């Protein structure tokens, strides 16, 4: 399980 | 399960 | 913003 | 911004 934000 | 997000 | 994962 | 994961 991944949850990723990228900004 | 991947929830991923890019901006 | 707002990223959510429920389970 | 939030980034949650729930479980």
């Amino acid at each position: 399980l991944v949850e990723a934000l990228y900004l």
